[PDB]
C-alpha cells in the first residue's frame, strides 16, 4: 500500500489534530451561543442560582497551592531586596527567603523561615488578610501579572512540613535544662488559649522557661481558629498541628478554669507564686443591639457567639465529644454586620441549608470591613448585599421571626449618619443572625484584673511597645487589646510582649537581659543533621563553595559570604604580574536559553570576562587574611599561567605560602584545540610542574569543550593532581539582535567573540561530566561546578559522586543567603531518607494525589471513572454528586475520629554525605545493558487531566498516534499502540498525571515493511 | 590596610543587602500598622474616598499588557488542540496560533491570524467580555494562576501591527481587477457604519467585490465603538485604524446618508441599481421611562443615547470636526440600569466632575447583567450601588432635578418581580441618567424597510444562519437583530451575513459558489515576501524543516508536514536490515534546564533514543511516495553504517535509487570518544565512501561533543560533501531522583545511560558551532539544527552563516502548524528592514518606552527628576500631580493636530534570504580585536524600576558593589565605581529598565593593590 499515508483508523485519532488553515471559519452567532454552554470552565454571569452546599465543609479558599502551582509561582518571586512585603507583615516574616526556598523545593527550610517569626505560620497562611497585609506592599502589583499570592505559598510549605510529621525541639543553643539559671524556672500564666497566648507561651519556651502554663476558659484550644472560623476556610487539624508543635517544648494547657472573680484573679495568681501574668482572653462578649431583646433560638435568633460555635462543634472532628448536629437553617436569613464575623455568618448558614442569605449594613459597599478576599467568597456563593439599612423591628408569628424591619440610613454634608423614619424597608426572614461584632463587658472578668487601668474603650491599657499594663508583671495582647483584628497581628502581640515578659523575669531574679532583643529561631532534629564532609585530606563544613567567577571578584565578597555561612570559596582566578588582563565591557548576559523570561532564576549567563584584574600581591595577602580569620572555611586559590614551568613554579609557590588550603589549576590559557585544557600531554606536565612545587593539594579545573573529558582527567591525575573541577564553562555565542549585531557587542563596531555559558542550561553536560570521571576514576575527587542552584541538584551531584560542589550562577541570580536555603535543604534531604513512613515521597516532595487546582479531588464512587471533565454540563454532574454525598454524610452523623498525631523516628543512622557520594553511580551502563524486553506505556490520570490535549499534539506529530482524544470531554485516552517513549509525560502541564507503567500487553516495534 | 574588608563606604552602600538572620525579629504591631501605609501598592480598603479623575481619559483597562507581560502570558499558554477558548469565540479566532505567535515574537502573524477572523481585532481585544467569551473556556481556569489574559494578547499584538503602519492589500489570490467576473462589480449596500457593517464590508471586499458603499447617518463613524463606548477603554485612534484598514480594499463611506422614509429606502435603493443590502443601523433609540418625559439636559436629566455621545465628542480626537466641551455634570449623579451602558454613564460622569454616582437598579446584585470585568471599574472608582429600587417620580425644584423617588422591589414566590409602595427611598441627586438600553422605535426608519418581516421584538427577522431577512436581497446583522450583544458577536454577524450576500449575488448573475463557505483570510505586503532559498544546487521553498528526530519518526508524519507547509524534511536515520536496532523506554524526557516549569516551552530534551526501528525498504518506498507527490519539497534520507565500506556505498546506493534529493551521513556509530563523528579521520573516509557512490549531494551530521568541531567539519568537505548539518545533540545527563534513581529509568534496574541534550538550552552551542564552520569554511553550505523555535532565532542562524533551518524540539513542544508561525515571522523580518521609520526596532519589538504596567507613564515636568516611586505616600503625590494637569490639559486644549495615517513604504530592496546569510560574522573575531577603550555603565531609568533592588543585590555579591538602593523610595542609582560588567541589566525584571551607555568619566581597572 502507500506507506507515507495514515490508514482510515489513523485518519479518525488524527481528527481533532491542529492543522494550519487557508481560509477564515464561518460559524453563525447562533450557533456559537449554543456552543459557549458545553465548555464553560468560569462562573456564568447569567447563573441567579447557587449550587448547594449543605454540609459541605470542602476548602473554598482561592489560594489553596499544590505543588505544581506553588514552583511555579516561587520561581515568578522577585525575591526582592529589603523587601516591602516582609515591611507589611505583621510578624516580620523573611518572605523573600522562604519563597527563595520554595522554588528550590526546599519546603522545609521554607517552613523553618516561616514558622521562626510565626508559630502560627499555618493557619495565617490560610486566613491573613494579605491584601491589606503583606501582598500590599508587593513589588510585583506593578506587573500586570501582579502580586505574588504570599499566603498560598506560606500555606504550601506549612502543609509539606506537617506531613513530614517532625517534632519541634527545645532550642539547641541552651544549655541542659539543668544548669539554667533559677529564673527559667519561674511560673508564668497566660490566660487563654488563642493565637495570642499560644504565641506568646511558645516564644517564651524558645527562651528556656520551664514552667508556662495556659488557662483556657473552655474545653477546647485555639480561640476563635477553632470555635468561630469556619472548617471550609481553616480546617482544625491546622489549629491542632500548632498546638502541638507548642507543646513539644513543654508548655502545659489547663482547660476549664478561667480568669473570673471566685476563679483565678491577678491576686490569686500572685498568692499561688506566679511571677508573670499573659493576658489574651480575646473579645467574650457579642456586640448587642437593644432591638433583639428577648428574642431566642427557638424563635431564630442568633448572635455570631451562639451560632459560628454551633456550626464549629459539629463540622470540626476533634473539637468536643459532642458529635453536634448541624443547625437546621431553613428559609431566608439575615446577616447583619460588615465585617470577618459577617461574612462567615453567611457562608456557614448556607451550610447549615439556607435557602437565602442577606447581609444588611448599616452603611454603603464603599465602608465593608471585610477585606475584598473575603467579601468574594459570600458574593461567589450568591449572598446578597443589601446597603444603608439600620434595624428597627422584628416581627414573630407563631413563635418564630418571619420578618424584620429597616429604615434608611444616609450622610449629609457633615458626613454625620441620619436615619430617615419615612423610609422603611419589611424583610422577610426566617432567621436572624448579629454579627456586629466582640467586646469585652463581664464586670467579674474586669474585676478578676484589679488593679490595671482600663482606658476609654473599657479594655486594659498597654504600652503598645511592650504588651506592659500598668502592673509590671501583668502583660496583655491579641484582641483583648483592641489594636490588633487579625490572627498574625495578635500572634505579633505575643511575640513583642515574651521579650519584655523575659526582661521582666529576669530582672526579678537580679539578671539582666541584652538591649538588643533576642528571640530564637525554630528548630526540629533537621537541624542537627551533620552535612561536613571530608575530601582530599581537607575538612568541609558543608559542601557548598563559590567558584572562581565573580561573585569572588573581591576578596571582601568572599568575607561577607563565609558570614553568610559558605563552606568554601575559590579566589577570582590570578596570575603573574606579567600577565595582568584588562577586561572589556558590556561582558555578562542573560542566557536566551528558556525564552524571554526576565527577572529572577535565569537560566544561563554567557561572559567574555578574563581573569582576576586584581594583583596577585592583593589575592596572596588576601588569602592570608581570609585564613586567619576564617579557619574553619576552606580558601582555595584559583591561579593561570602560560605554558611555563617556572611559571606554574612560582606562582603557585606564592599562593601556597600565602596559607591557601588547595589551590585550582585554571587550564585556560591558550598554547599552540587551543587551550592546555584540551590537550592531555600539556596537562600532565602542568600537573607535574605544580606537584614539584607545593605540598598543598591541588585541582585541575577542566574544560567541557572536549571530546574526551575523561583523558583530560586521567592526565592530571598521572600528573599529580589530587582532584578535578568538572567544569568550567561551555563555549557558546548566546544570540544575535535581529539587525545581525551580537550581545554582548563591544565598541562602536559591535563585536564580540566566543564567551562561556554557565547556569542551569549547562548542568546537563556538567552532571555527565562528573558521572564520566567518576566511573572511570572511582574515589578521584571531583569538586562539581555547573548550575548547582538548589540542595536537590547538589545532591544530584554527590550521587554522581562530587564530594563539594562550587556554585556561581545561582549567586549572581539572587545573593550569597541562598547558602541557608542550601544548608537546611540538604539537611532535610539526608533526614528524611531516616524515615521509613515517607518513603513513597521524592525528596521532600510528597507523592502526588489526585488533585484539581491544589484541591484533592472527592473520592467517590459515582465521581470517578464516569467521564466526567471539570467543565460545561459535566462539572454540574460532578457539583450534583458532590453534593448529594454531602447530604448523604449529614442523614448519617458518625465518623469523628481525627487521628492523634504523633512525629515519626528515624529508623536507621541519618546518613552522612559521605554514604550518599556516588550511589546513583550503579545505575549507569553501556546501551546494551539496559532492557529492550521490560517495556513500559503512557496511562493518564484523567481526574488529574486539565484537557489541553498536549500529550495527543505530540504523540501526532512527534510519536505514533497513539492518543485517542474525546471531541466532547476533551479527555485523552492512550491506546495498545503506545511505545512508551514518554514524549506525552514530558510536555504535560499536570505533574504525575501521566505516568509509565509496565507493559502487559504483547509488544512489537513497529518496522514498516518486513525484514 | 585589612584588602578582604569593606571601608566604611562601602559597609554604608551595603546596608540594605540581605543577610543570613540569627534571631526572629521584634517589631510591635503598632509600629506595623504605621510602617505598612508606607510600602502600600494597592487599593486600601479604608479610604472611601474616590481618587478625583475629571478629564482624566488615560486607559483603565486591568488587561493591558506591555511587551514584557505579553511574552510571559503568551509563554504561559498550553496551545491546546480544539482549543475551548476559540470554541467560546464568537468569531472563531485561532487562538492557540496567535498566542503562539507572540510567544515566538512573531507579532505580524499573530496579528494577521487574529484580523484573519475579525477584521476589528484590536478593538475586540480592548472591549470583549472575555469572562463571558473566550477566557470563560479556558483550560487554565483548571490552575491555580488562572485563565490567560487573551483580550490583553489580542490587543498588544494588533497595535504592534498598528504601530508597523503596514496597510491591508487585495486578496492575492484573485485574479486582476480586469478579469474579475462581471458580477463582482455589483453594487452593494450597506446601513450604518458600526462593527457589523464594517465586518460585512471587509469580507466582501476580500472576496473581490469592487463597488461597496456604507451610508452613515452620522458624520463620524464606528458606531457605538466611536460614540459611546469611553476613550479610557477604548481610544478613537483604534477605530480609525481599522476603518482605514477597510479602506484599503477599496470599500466606500458616505456619511450624511440615513435610512429613513424620507431618504434611503429599500426602494430606492432597488432604484438606483442596488444589488444587494446590509442593514446594520443598531440600536437607534434611548429606551425611556413615562417618568422622565419633559425633562431637559439642563434641568440634570439625560439619557446615556444623550450623555455618551457627549463625553465622547469631547474626549475623542478627531471624532468630530467641532471642538465641543465635556458635560457640566456637578454634584450627586443617579444613573438607572446595570447593564454595559450604566457602567460607561457611571464612569464617564467622574470624568465630567461628579462629586458622587449612585449605580441604581432593580433587581439584586445576583441580577446584575453586565461582566464582573465591567463592573469592578466602577466599583474601584467608589461608585455606589443601590439594588433593588425602582424609581416612581423625580422632584424637580427651582427648574433643575433635586431628588428621585424610588421604591424598593422583591422577588416572591414565583420569583416574579413586584413593586412595595409603602416602601420608599428619596434620594438626592442633581443630575439622572437613565441607561435602560437602547431600541428601535422610529417609525420612518421602519417605513423605509418595508416591506420586510419584523418580529414580536419588533427588529428584522432574519433566518440565523443566512442573516437574510423575507427579502432575498436584503441581509441584517449586529444589534438590530436582536441575537448580537458584543462588538465581537455583530463583528461575526457581518462575516457570517457576506458569504450568503456572495451567495446570492453569485446567483442573481447566474453563477454558483462553493458548498462550503470559503471567506479568505487578512493580506499584507508583508505576505508577498520571497523566502525561498537555493542551497547545494537545491531549490528550497522554504528555510525550515524537520530535523531527523521523532518527529520525523514515519513518513505519514513527514507527508503531513509538507501538507503544513515545511519547506523540507529528513527521515528518521535508517540502516541496512543487519544493523536493525530495538529502543527501549522510557527514553525521551523534559529537560530540567530551566527549573521546574512543566507544560508548554520546554528548554530541552533528553532522548536515548536510537536510529529508526522501521526498515530501510520503508523509507527508500516512503521517499518515493514523498517525492512523486511533493516535487518541490525536499526530502533528504538520513542514513547510518558501521565503519565498513560496503554497507556505506551500499546504503546511500539504496537512498539515492529512492529520488532523495540528497542525503544526511548520521556519523553517531561506534567503531578521542568512541563515535565515528568524533575522528576526523573516519569522516573523511565515510565521506569518500559515499561521495564516490552517488551523484546527489550529502551533508555530514556533525556532532558537537568534539574539542574541535571545524576539524570534522574540513574532514568531511575533504571527504566530498556537499555541506554539513550542525549539529546533532549535546552529550548529557538530565538528573536524578532524590533515591538516586535516574529519569530516563530503564527496566526493573532503573538503568539508564548517557543521552543526548536537545532544545534552546543547546542554542548558544549550535550557533558558537555554525559561526565558528562558517568563518573557517567560507561558502561552505550549512543546515543548522539546535533550539531553533521561531523566526527571529532562526534568522541567527542564517546570520550565522547557515542556509536552512532544521527543527525537533519545537515541534515536540507543540505540532507541525509552528511552521506557518515561521513562514509569516520570517516575511515580517525582511519587509521590516525596508522600512526606514521602523529602523530603531529590534525586529518586530518597537523601541520600548518608559511604561509601568505595559501602560505609557505620563511625561509630566513636574513629576520627572522628582523621586517619585509608585508606591506609597509618593503614589498618591504622583496622582495628585497627574490630576492636576488634567485640569490643567482641560483649558490647554487642543485636538486639532490629528495624523494621516499613511503607510510606511518600503524605501530600499526587501532581502532576500541570500542577502542576509553569514552577514554577522564580521563583528565575530578574537578577544584581541574588542576594544578595552570603549567601556560602559549602567544607567537606570527610574520611571520603568519597580523597586525589587535585584540589580542592587547582583552588584554587591556578584559585582562591584557600585549601586545605591535608596531605603525609602527603593530606588536605585548606578554610581561611578560602575565597572559595565553588565550583570545587572541582565537580571532586571523589566526589558530595557537598565541601559548600558558610553563611559564619560576616566575609567581606571580595580587592581586591588598596586
Ligand atoms: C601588577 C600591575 C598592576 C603593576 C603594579 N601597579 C606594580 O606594582
Ligand atoms: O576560566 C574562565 C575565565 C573567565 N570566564 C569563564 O567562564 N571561565
Ligand atoms: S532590577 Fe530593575 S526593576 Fe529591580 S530595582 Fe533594579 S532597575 Fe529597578
Amino acid at each position: 500500500p502507500v506507506l507515507s499515508k495514515d490508514v482510515a483508523d489513523i485518519e479518525s485519532i488524527l481528527a481533532l489534530n491542529p492543522r494550519t488553515q487557508s481560509h477564515a471559519a464561518l460559524h453563525s452567532t447562533l450557533a456559537k451561543k449554543l456552543d459557549k454552554k458545553h465548555w464553560k470552565r468560569n462562573p456564568d454571569k447569567n447563573c441567579f442560582h447557587c449550587e448547594k452546599l449543605e454540609n459541605n465543609f470542602d476548602d473554598i479558599k482561592h489560594t489553596t497551592l499544590g505543588e505544581r502551582g506553588a514552583l511555579r509561582e516561587a520561581m515568578r518571586c522577585l525575591k526582592c531586596a529589603d523587601a516591602p512585603c516582609q515591611k507589611s507583615c505583621p510578624t516580620h516574616l523573611d518572605i523573600k527567603s522562604f519563597i527563595t526556598s520554595i522554588s528550590n523545593k526546599n519546603y522545609y527550610g521554607a517552613a523553618k523561615m516561616i514558622f521562626s517569626d510565626n508559630p502560627l505560620g499555618l493557619t495565617c497562611g490560610m486566613v491573613c488578610p494579605t491584601s491589606d497585609l503583606c501582598v500590599g506592599g508587593c513589588n510585583l502589583y506593578a506587573t500586570e501579572e501582579g502580586s505574588i499570592n504570599i499566603g498560598g505559598l506560606q500555606q504550601f510549605a506549612s502543609e509539606v512540613f506537617k506531613a513530614m510529621n517532625i517534632p519541634q525541639i527545645r532550642n539547641p543553643c541552651l544549655p541542659s535544662q539543668e544548669k539554667m539559671p533559677e529564673a527559667y524556672s519561674a511560673k508564668i500564666a497566660l490566660l487563654g488559649a488563642g493565637p495570642a497566648s499560644i504565641s506568646c507561651a511558645s516564644f517564651l519556651a524558645r527562651l528556656g522557661y520551664s514552667d508556662i502554663t495556659i488557662f483556657e476558659k473552655q474545653e477546647y484550644v485555639g480561640g476563635l481558629s477553632t470555635s468561630e472560623i469556619p472548617q471550609f476556610r481553616l480546617p482544625y487539624d491546622v489549629v491542632n498541628f500548632e498546638i502541638e508543635l507548642m507543646k513539644d517544648l513543654g508548655v502545659k494547657i489547663i482547660c476549664g478554669k478561667s480568669l473570673s472573680e471566685n476563679e483565678i484573679t491577678l491576686n490569686t495568681l500572685k498568692e499561688e507564686g506566679y511571677k508573670a501574668a499573659f493576658i489574651g482572653i480575646g473579645l467574650p462578649e457579642p456586640k448587642t443591639d437593644d432591638i433583639f431583646q428577648g428574642l431566642t433560638q427557638d424563635q431564630g435568633f442568633y448572635t455570631s457567639k451562639d451560632f459560628l460555635p454551633l456550626v464549629a462543634k459539629s463540622s470540626k472532628a476533634g473539637m468536643c465529644a459532642c458529635h453536634s448536629p448541624l443547625p437546621s437553617i431553613r428559609g431566608a436569613v439575615i446577616v447583619l454586620g460588615a465585617g470577618d464575623t459577617a461574612f462567615d455568618c453567611a457562608t456557614s448558614a448556607l451550610r447549615c441549608g439556607a435557602r437565602r442569605v442577606f447581609l444588611v449594613f448599616r452603611k454603603g459597599f464603599v465602608n465593608i470591613r471585610a477585606v475584598p478576599e473575603e467579601v468574594e467568597l459570600a458574593k461567589e456563593e450568591k449572598c446578597e448585599f443589601l446597603p444603608f439599612l439600620s434595624p428597627r423591628k422584628v416581627i414573630v408569628k407563631g413563635g418564630r421571626i418571619v420578618a424584620v424591619q429597616f429604615v434608611r440610613t444616609e450622610q449629609d454634608e457633615t458626613g454625620k449618619w441620619n436615619e430617615d423614619e419615612d423610609q422603611i424597608v419589611h424583610l422577610k426572614a426566617d432567621v436572624v443572625i448579629s454579627a456586629f461584632g466582640s467586646v469585652l463587658r463581664d464586670p467579674k472578668v474586669k474585676e478578676a484584673l484589679s488593679p490595671i487601668k482600663f482606658n476609654r474603650w473599657d479594655l486594659p491599657e498597654v504600652d503598645p511597645e511592650t504588651m506592659q499594663t500598668s502592673e509590671p508583671w501583668v502583660f496583655a495582647g491579641g484582641d483583648i487589646v483592641g489594636m490588633a483584628n487579625t490572627t498574625v497581628e495578635s500572634v505579633n502581640d505575643g511575640k513583642q510582649a515574651s521579650w519584655y515578659i523575659h526582661k521582666y523575669i529576669q530582672a526579678q531574679y537580679g539578671a539582666s537581659v541584652s538591649a538588643k532583643p533576642e528571640l530564637p529561631l525554630f528548630y526540629t532534629p533537621v537541624d542537627l543533621v551533620d552535612i561536613s564532609v571530608e575530601m582530599a585530606g581537607l575538612k568541609f563544613i558543608n559542601p557548598f563553595g563559590l567558584a572562581s567567577a565573580a561573585p569572588t571578584t573581591s576578596s571582601s565578597m568572599i568575607r561577607r559570604a563565609f558570614e553568610a555561612g559558605w563552606g568554601f570559596a575559590l579566589t577570582k582566578t590570578f596570575s603573574l604580574d606579567k600577565d595582568i588582563v584588562t577586561n572589556v565591557s558590556p561582558r555578562i548576559v542573560r542566557g536566551t536559553t528558556s525564552g524571554p523570561m526576565y527577572g529572577p532564576g535565569q537560566s544561563s549567563f554567557l561572559n567574555i570576562e578574563l581573569i582576576s584584574e586584581k594583583t596577585a600581591a592583593y589575592w596572596c595577602q588576601s588569602v592570608t587574611e581570609l585564613k586567619a580569620d576564617f579557619p574553619d572555611n576552606i580558601v582555595i586559590a584559583s591561579i593561570m599561567c602560560s605554558y611555563n614551568k617556572n611559571d606554574w613554579m612560582e606562582l603557585s609557590r606564592k599562593a601556597e605560602a600565602s596559607g591557601a588550603d588547595a589551590l585550582e589549576l585554571n587550564l585556560s590559557a591558550p598554547h599552540g584545540g587551543l587551550a592546555c585544557g584540551q590537550d592531555p600531554e600539556l596537562v600532565r606536565n602542568i600537573c607535574r610542574w605544580v606537584r614539584q612545587a607545593v605540598q598543598i593539594p591541588f585541582f585541575a579545573k577542566l574544560t567541557p569543550n572536549v571530546t574526551d573529558i575523561v583523558s583530560i582527567a586521567r592526565a592530571a591525575k598521572e600528573g599529580g593532581a589530587d582532584g578535578v573541577t568538572a567544569t568550567n564553562t561551555v563555549s557558546g555565542l548566546m544570540g544575535l539582535k535581529a539587525d545581525g549585531t551580537p550581545w554582548p557587542a563591544v565598541g562602536a563596531g559591535k563585536r564580540t567573540t566566543y564567551g562561556g555559558v554557565s547556569g542551569t542550561a549547562i548542568r546537563p553536560i556538567a552532571l555527565r561530566a562528573v558521572t564520566t570521571i567518576a566511573r572511570a576514576l572511582p574515589g578521584f575527587p571531583i569538586l562539581a561546578t555547573g548550575g548547582i542552584d538548589s540542595a536537590e541538584s547538589g545532591l544530584q551531584f554527590l550521587h554522581s559522586g562530587a564530594s563539594v560542589l562550587q556554585v556561581c550562577s545561582a549567586v549572581q541570580n539572587q545573593d550569597f543567603t541562598v547558602i541557608q536555603d542550601y544548608c537546611t535543604g540538604l539537611k532535610a534531604l539526608l533526614y528524611l531518607k531516616s524515615i521509613e513512613e515517607l518513603q513513597g515521597w521524592d525528596g521532600q516532595s510528597p507523592g502526588t494525589e489526585s488533585h484539581q487546582k491544589g484541591k484533592p479531588v472527592p473520592r467517590i464512587a459515582e465521581l470517578m471513572g464516569k467521564k466526567l471533565p471539570n467543565f460545561g454540563p459535566y462539572l454540574e454532574q460532578r457539583k450534583k454528586i458532590i453534593a448529594e454525598e454531602k447530604m448523604r454524610l449529614k442523614e448519617q452523623n458518625a465518623a469523628f475520629p481525627p487521628l492523634e498525631r504523633k512525629p515519626f523516628i528515624p529508623k536507621k543512622p541519618i546518613p552522612a554525605i559521605k554514604d550518599v557520594i556516588g550511589k546513583a553511580l550503579q545505575y549507569l551502563g553501556t546501551f546494551g545493558e539496559l532492557s529492550n524486553i521490560e517495556q513500559v506505556v503512557a496511562v493518564i490520570d484523567e481526574e488529574m487531566c486539565i484537557n489541553c490535549g498536549k500529550c495527543y499534539m505530540t504523540c501526532n506529530d512527534s510519536g505514533y498516534q497513539a492518543i485517542q482524544f474525546d471531541p466532547e470531554t476533551h479527555l485523552p485516552t492512550v491506546t495498545d499502540t503506545c511505545t512508551g517513549c514518554t514524549l506525552c509525560l514530558s510536555v504535560c502541564p499536570i505533574i504525575d498525571c501521566i505516568r509509565m507503567v509496565s507493559r502487559t500487553t504483547p509488544y512489537e516495534p513497529k518496522r514498516g515493511l518486513p525484514l
